């Protein structure tokens, strides 16, 4: 019957995904000392993807197949052919397994290759060129930029967030902890900004809180019976706790003086996947451009891209602004009225309840989705997309040539 008159046609999609639910990457003495209670144990090694984590990613893969079929970009049946779908992952187990999980959902029994760099025992600079020394941060500029975004000092930062720290202390039962028996997390563990040529980090309570509140969220998404020892009982509490995780990434990963450098290889890969040109084999042996590119990375990659491109978002129903399986989705659309080219960016994610309930996703039960705007874009169409030329200029301005591969 008479369907909606197509105004735009989808040409290409690039999905930059955080890996799915993983076991905590550390088990430190300080984590033991800040609570009298025992941390729940995990079914996989430190930092590895859990089976449930993979099942949640495959749900997003299944959903993406349904909606890309609806958009006309992929075929309803059969496998995608001749590199129509490509997958690139970081070398870590949790990212490679995320790529395998997404392929399993998008195109089951089609053994789509999960590409990595040749040496999987060494870091891939695409996901952080600082880590292999491709380039370095500017120490004075990064320090000033982060401290300013903190409110002028890390003390000012923690001074404005005492409500959230007190909520974490309650969940920890911190007053009955060994650290307390000697009480306030921020004063017991003074936080300072450490800036080196290759990394930025915060010490003390700020970084501890970001980690621990992430762990509670992973416990919830994993389906563990009582996250935070049963002391997290409503959504306001979840939002208050994860604000500490979000706040650290705002400072350390969204600040442009860090984000532009760390995101430059990803920016280049995204722009080459989205740019119309004769298809040509390039990075990882992958032929670009193509229909669908899935990149399996990390929390910091989403934040770095958001900071470098001036994309801002909060995720309704998902307290972690960079959640497991969260996807930054870049799409190239052709406007049929004049066959002009446009870029849309959105953030696709499972709500915390969808993770808690292990909700299979479909057109009828979609993940959450936030439409984004490139703040620097001066040429937008009626749907808020940026012109291909405008997007290209933004990326060329944001990228840092010394950080490119
Ligand atoms: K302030
Ligand atoms: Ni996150």
């Amino acid at each position: 019957g008479p369907q909606s008159e197509p105004e735009l046609k989808l040409e290409s999609v690039v999905i930059v995904s955080r890996h799915g639910v993983r076991a905590p990457t550390k088990a430190t003495q300080l984590m033991q000392d800040v609570t009298p209670d025992a941390w729940p144990t995990w079914p996989v090694k430190l930092g590895w993807l859990t089976p449930r984590g993979g099942e949640l990613i495959a749900y997003l893969g299944h959903y993406q197949r349904q909606r890309l079929v609806a958009d006309g970009l992929l075929a309803k049946k059969g496998c995608p052919q001749s590199g129509q779908v490509a997958i690139i992952a970081d070398v870590d187990e949790r990212t490679r397994k995320t790529g395998e999980a997404f392929a399993a959902g998008l195109a089951p029994d089609c053994a789509i290759t999960v590409h990595t760099q040749a040496d999987t025992s060494s870091p891939d600079p695409l996901f952080n060129p600082l880590k292999t020394g491709v380039c370095q941060l500017d120490n004075a500029n990064v320090t000033d930029a982060i401290l300013s975004r903190a409110g002028g000092s890390i003390a000012d930062f923690t001074g404005h967030r005492q409500t959230a720290f007190r909520e974490l202390e309650r969940v920890l039962n911190f007053p009955q902890s060994n650290l307390c028996l000697k009480c306030s997390l921020t004063q017991a563990l003074p936080s300072e900004l450490k800036v080196s040529a290759d990394n930025v980090s915060l010490t003390g309570a700020v970084s501890l809180a970001s980690m621990l509140t992430e762990i509670f969220l992973l416990q919830q998404a994993q389906g563990m019976p009582e996250p935070g020892w049963g002391r997290i009982t409503d959504s306001h509490q979840w939002n208050t706790l994860l604000s500490l995780h979000n706040a650290q990434f705002y400072l350390l990963q969204r600040t442009p003086e860090v984000a532009r450098s760390r995101a430059t290889p990803l920016l280049d890969l995204i722009k080459t996947a989205l740019t119309p040109h004769p298809p040509q084999k390039q990075a990882y042996g992958v032929t670009l451009p193509t229909s669908v590119l899935f990149i399996a990375g990390h929390d910091t990659n989403l934040a770095n891209l958001g900071g470098a491109l001036e994309l801002n978002w909060t995720l309704p129903g998902q307290p972690d602004n960079t959640p497991p399986g969260g996807e930054l989705v870049f799409e190239r659309w052709r406007r049929l009225s004049d066959n002009s080219q446009w870029i849309q960016v959105s953030l696709v994610f499972q709500t915390l309840q969808q993770m808690r309930d292990k909700t299979p996703l479909s057109l009828n039960t979609p993940p959450g989705e936030v439409k984004l705007t490139l703040a620097g874009c001066e040429e937008r169409n009626a749907q808020g997309m940026c012109s291909l030329a405008g997007f290209t200029q933004i990326v060329n301005e944001a990228r840092i040539p010394a950080c490119s591969l």
